[PDB]
């Protein structure tokens, strides 16, 4: 009846073998146990910022039955409330490394907690394989694994970031000149698909600087996140009180991109991330990253993975093609 599971912390967590209710803290992780078990019917917890993202995306498409899963048992803060939880009576919640005293409180209160971590693709990797324990999926979360793997590979043998005179990349947060530093995956994305950071020498994963800056700098193309409503006509149309991009290349040459979003956004490590790697080399290094067709390595991971085939029209919305004016996607 009993099953231990060693988490990404080294503690070894003892639970039911059959695990068929699961709670969880960390805001991408539901959208990824949804693909590990490629379902959302053991889920029973949720965040709530998770619920939200979940409202405005696929995924709400995908998993229809999420909107009736609780997801008031933790709060923005990452504090659980240990009542609800003992109602909800999970069989297992998935926390954070930095939350032992939760695991300890989880653990007198009868419910087992596995703690993940947080800043890179191999974590990402390696909560998979403790999902598919967990959930016993284990060729699925292999199958995940590997298509990070292969996905990785492909683009370290491609060794775009060796390539001379590469276009200058501006990943722009939002409406308030907050752009991705030097600290965050997104310069490191755009250095694996070829591309020069403009915002190279900005310390800090999201950090605010001047529009006079971002002049200087002149990037040949801009990407901008999901964390904000910003789209390109506003930056095309100067909708921005105080700032002016009409000078700026990747505006004259109307490369200004809004990210794609899937089953979560691709604007930090998730299980689509090699997806959002396939649109942003097909952007920089078109010459390149031509081997492949972004919209049919879509469909094969949704149907694979999720039993799902898109249609035209979500792809549309998924990648943004009528936004970004990019058709050959």
């Amino acid at each position: 009846n009993i099953k231990v599971v060693t988490d990404l912390t080294g503690t070894d967590v003892s639970m039911k073998k059959e695990i068929n209710r699961i709670a969880i803290v960390p805001i991408p992780w539901t959208s990824i146990v949804y693909a590990v078990d490629g379902s959302d019917k053991k889920i029973v917890g949720i965040h709530p910022s998770a619920k939200k993202s979940y409202e405005a995306s696929i995924f709400k498409t995908l998993a229809p039955d999420l909107e009736n899963v609780n997801s008031s048992f933790v709060d923005n803060n990452f504090n659980v409330n240990f009542e609800e939880v003992a109602k909800l009576k999970p069989d297992v919640v998935i926390i954070w490394d930095y939350q032992p005293e939760v695991a300890k409180k989880l653990k007198e209160l009868g419910i087992p907690a596995v703690s993940i971590k947080y800043g890179t693709l191999e974590d990402i990797q390696n909560g998979i394989r403790l999902l598919g324990k967990i959930l016993d999926k284990p060729e699925q979360a292999e199958a995940l694994i590997s298509y990070h793997k292969d996905s990785e590979a492909y683009f370290k043998q491609k060794n775009a970031s060796a390539l001379p005179n590469k276009p200058k990349v501006l990943y722009l947060q939002n409406k308030n000149l907050t752009v991705a530093g030097n600290n965050s995956v997104n310069q490191l994305m755009i250095t694996m698909t070829g591309g020069e950071n403009a915002a190279k020498d900005t310390k800090g994963s999201w950090t605010k600087v001047s529009m006079e800056e971002i002049m200087t700098w002149d990037p040949d193309i801009i990407i901008l996140s999901n964390f904000d409503s910003i789209r390109p006509d506003d930056i095309y149309q100067d909708k921005l009180e105080g700032q002016n991009w009409s000078n700026i290349k990747a505006v004259k040459t109307h490369r200004v991109y809004k990210a794609p979003m899937g089953i979560y956004r691709w604007d930090a490590p998730n299980v689509e991330t090699p997806l959002m790697m396939k649109w942003m080399g097909q952007l920089i290094q078109p010459d390149t990253f031509n081997d492949y067709i972004l919209r049919d390595d879509l469909k094969q991971f949704y149907n694979t993975f999720y039993h799902y085939n898109l249609t035209d029209s979500e792809i549309n919305t998924i990648l943004n093609i009528s936004i970004n004016n990019t058709p050959t996607f």
